[PDB]
């Protein structure tokens, strides 16, 4: 699926992302844009031999069991494919494990260097939510 814009801030803020940890629901959307165009099927290989998985591009490396990436955690204990579902709740949920563990949205490279101090607002303007 890939998600219009403010169609999925209207359901990140329904999961419970607006202002988690502090973070506006402008930086959510602006880093699901950067990350993955908004696809919900979107994988990218890293050249470690993790990879990258859905709306928010949760790295096998951590976060989810792909089966294929050597020495690897499951720290959001899920397969990585459950995180490629139309249905957001389990890339929501493990996003906020993620932006819970000590660097908070920086660990997401592409918000740091695309929406990190930027008018992150303007991504949810005109939006019913
Ligand atoms: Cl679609
Ligand atoms: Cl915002
Ligand atoms: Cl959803
Ligand atoms: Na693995």
């Amino acid at each position: 699926k890939v998600f219009g814009r403010c169609e999925l801030a209207a359901a990140m803020k329904r999961h419970g992302l607006d202002n988690y940890r502090g973070y506006s629901l402008g930086n959510w959307v602006c880093a699901a844009k950067f990350e993955s165009n908004f696809n919900t099927q979107a994988t990218n290989r890293n050249t470690d031999g993790s990879t990258d998985y859905g709306i928010l591009q949760i790295n096998s490396r951590w976060w989810c069991n792909d089966g294929r990436t050597p020495g690897s955690r499951n720290l959001c204990n899920i397969p990585c494919s459950a995180l490629l579902s139309s249905d957001i709740t389990a890339s929501v949920n493990c996003a906020k494990k993620i932006v819970s563990d000590g660097n908070g949205m920086n660990a997401w490279v592409a918000w740091r260097n695309r929406c990190k101090g930027t008018d992150v607002q303007a991504w949810i303007r005109g939006c019913r939510l």
